[PDB]
């Protein structure tokens, strides 16, 4: 079962462009497909923002408890948690969990503002060795996902390497690494994406993304039953602005790269 | 009408037996398909067990914080949370969250044992006016899903009415209703099931289930964009003992009954 042929056969029937990077931590092996091409991150960028706030919390003792005001003018296009707290507050822990687990776009804008704007998220990426990631705009326009636009993009290779360092390596302090893994494992939005291509016994923490041009993304840490963890990035984007999501493509890509 | 044609077409093309009950709380209207037939509940029974322990906590006010020993011998077939706490303890709140949001089977068995066995779960159903629900076994045998077997079954109509009373009505005290809704909204397993058939802006709390005979279930409380909440039960089972899961059939059924 040649994995490269199978990923090409999936892509050719998909109506889009597929990017895959798998890191198997049992042996540091990698499976790469368009892994050095740039894809729009969409909501998968929320992992870098939440991680940068966790890094801040290593030096600002009570940071995750700090209340942040939510005003009516802050609401954007998808605010399932933040709309409950308008003319009130959410803590930076609650905004981190809302952004990662509920993909709340207002919550992500508060994380970006806590970092000094999109460039502060990029700066944290650079501080942990990621030279590829770039965040350029706030929610919701960071999800436009226009083909060819470098704004708000990374590569599968870079994002897999970064996600390994954040969740399994030492980019964060041990308490903060554990909190990041707890949050990803509590994701509510992932079951139809990478997880749908894996056996029922395997444990996943992930962050999805979706945006214009049918962009459909997932980045995951995987704890397979009786195996060392995997990191898997699956990015997908389509040529028409109003294309439909294709989470099924991501599930198929995950099955192909884990079957062996 | 068209909804009945679409559900019968989904069912026929799937090869299985589909049960649907939708309650629209805007006007108490319903959409029903095989809504009085019995289906194996599988892990959707965890909602009744967690609700029964919430009910106990209305009078045993410290019960959710009670430590429960997790022994190696207590682990069954899918225990993603309990395996991290073997030779230690989890509280009944932690076990309720694990059962509901991670579908942990070891956690469900501790809820059942807290209630004095499967009959305690049934007794709570009867106390809140559900005369249909029955729990007969523990995990994992409650998931055998043998055709014709009435054990560990309910009807879509009965489960939709119960889930309405638990999440939107007064089967529970207000704090316990809110706690059940917070748990369901934090489900990690549901994005391929009812949630996949609904517009992205709608808010869902749900509990999935899976078992023998390709049994694939979901029960959900839904807060549609700008509308009164819905309750939706989708139950699905297949003729072959080893049939694969079909979460796409539940997503298809949800789209059909909410499109109009
Ligand atoms: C992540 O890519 C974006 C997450 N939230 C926005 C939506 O879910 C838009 C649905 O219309
Ligand atoms: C609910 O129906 C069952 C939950 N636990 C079993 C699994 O979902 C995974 C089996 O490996």
């Amino acid at each position: 079962a040649d994995v490269q042929q199978k990923l090409a056969e999936l892509e050719r029937q998909s109506g889009g462009r597929l990017g895959v990077a798998l890191i198997n931590t049992a042996d540091n092996s990698q499976i790469l497909y368009r892994a050095d091409e740039r894809f729009p991150m969409c909501s998968t960028s929320k992992v870098m923002a939440a991680a940068a706030v966790l890094k801040q919390s290593e030096t600002q003792k009570q940071l995750l408890n700090q209340p942040v005001e939510i005003k009516p003018a802050d609401l954007v296009n998808y605010n399932p948690i933040a709309e409950k707290h308008v003319n009130g507050t959410m803590t930076l822990a609650e905004l981190s969990a809302a952004a990662l687990q509920y993909t709340d776009n207002t919550a992500m804008n508060k994380l970006i503002a806590q970092l000094g704007g999109p460039g502060g998220v990029t700066a944290f990426a650079r501080a942990i060795g990621d030279e590829t990631f770039r965040l350029d705009r706030t929610e919701p326009t960071l999800n436009t996902a226009i083909p060819g636009d470098p704004r708000d993009t990374t590569t599968p290779r870079a994002m897999a390497q970064t996600l390994r360092q954040l969740t399994l390596g030492h980019a964060l302090g041990e308490t903060q690494r554990a909190q990041l893994v707890t949050w990803l494992k509590g994701n509510t939005t992932g079951a139809a994406s990478i997880r749908a291509g894996l056996p029922a016994s395997w444990v996943v923490g992930d962050k999805t993304g979706s945006g214009g041009y049918g962009t459909t993304n997932d980045i995951a840490v995987i704890w397979p039953k009786d195996r060392a963890p995997l990191i898997l990035v699956t990015y997908f984007t389509q040529p028409q602005p109003k294309a439909e999501s294709r989470r099924d493509v991501l599930a198929s890509a995950a099955k192909i790269v884990t079957d062996g």
